[PDB]
């Protein structure tokens, strides 16, 4: 243990798209499927309470993981 390192690489929407490189749209289709909140992504409203305006910030690392599955290219369906 040399010293507790936190991934901080959290980003909005639009930011994430143009640190990964992908569109809101494949970021959408995505939330229907590998995008899991409490995991990929978590709620951070501009308070303290329960607010739907809670705007979702993206684990950059997490994403990565993901797209590093098509990258390693590899006959996962028969």
């Amino acid at each position: 243990m040399a010293q507790i390192i936190f991934n901080e690489e959290w980003m909005v929407e639009k930011a994430l798209m143009v640190r990964t490189g992908l569109g809101a749209r494949q970021i959408e289709s995505y939330r229907q499927g590998a995008w899991i909140e409490g995991v990929h992504f978590k709620r951070v409203s501009p308070s303290g309470e329960k607010t739907l305006r809670g705007t979702t910030w993206y684990n950059y690392p997490e994403i990565n993981k993901f797209i590093r599955d098509s990258l390693e290219h590899h006959h996962h369906h028969h």
